[PDB]
């Protein structure tokens, strides 16, 4: 019922972030998702780059978050990761 | 000719920023613009509030970022800051 | 021969960390352990819950940090966590 | 009577932070010191260079920190900076 998959909505190499695609996870001082962090799949080494990472103070702003990726054909792939201080992390794949 | 500040499009309680407006600032190893922070002012008590911060790695994404406040009616105004590592520090205030 | 694990020195309730114990990890603009971030495991619960970050600045920090938990009583363990741009995340339990 | 000024102290290129230096400021879901920044001032250029950035979950840890400056020699000064969600930003400058 309750959503943390961070929804990604990729635009050129904008990309739009959102927990979750349709109901918005809460924003409470005591129940948060404090980070939004992208990270791109390296082509050359496999590895995974953390580009960014977007933190929310609790119940200051809901979970939201944009990037815009540098040399995005660099990447196969996008991972976002969302972290709730009650419920962990929640990630999603993005194959370019 | 290069531009810092924050521009700041507001559209309900989503808050979409780029530095800057007409030309992207450069995001490289050297130079860069490491974070765009979001405060609110607040209404009951003149307090500058940080909303969260959009930390981006050196060369791998541009200065771009995304807030949705929580309860913007309890503010007065939205100050945006960005810090570039060769430039210092950029703000743009937003009247509510 | 290069060492990535969080060092944990704990004195009451305060937490010293250094990657590794031995050899400090490389801090330049193109190879950084970028962020150390310390959580508790919850007693109540078994939450995993971040208590703070430590972001480093490429080459600008060496990936030192330190944390002090309120409440360590609260949890059962301790976990740290450190990202280097080249090579991952790696981690270290301290059981409580 | 409550302290927000960050306590620094050096050792080598080494860095500890507590805010403040004699009593600890507070720290709950609604009244915390959210970050403490260290920044140093560059000989080469009299530029006000973020080093890196302790974030700390409200309530979840007390305002310390630690960093472990690269080429300290390169700086003239450092200027530590804690965040209150309350009160506001409170410096304090080393001159090295
Ligand atoms: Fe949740
Ligand atoms: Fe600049
Ligand atoms: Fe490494
Ligand atoms: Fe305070």
């Amino acid at each position: 019922k309750e959503k943390h998959v961070p929804e990604m909505k990729l635009s050129g190499n904008h990309v739009d972030i959102r927990c979750g695609a349709t109901v918005m996870h809460p924003a409470t001082e005591k129940h948060y998702i404090g980070t939004i962090r992208l990270f791109g799949i390296t082509k050359e080494g496999n590895v995974t780059l953390e580009l960014g990472c977007q933190q929310i103070w609790p119940g200051l702003g809901e979970p939201v978050a944009s990037f815009r990726v540098c040399d995005l054909e660099k990447y196969k792939g996008l991972l976002a990761v969302a972290y709730c201080n009650l419920h962990g992390c929640w990630e999603n794949y993005m194959e370019l």
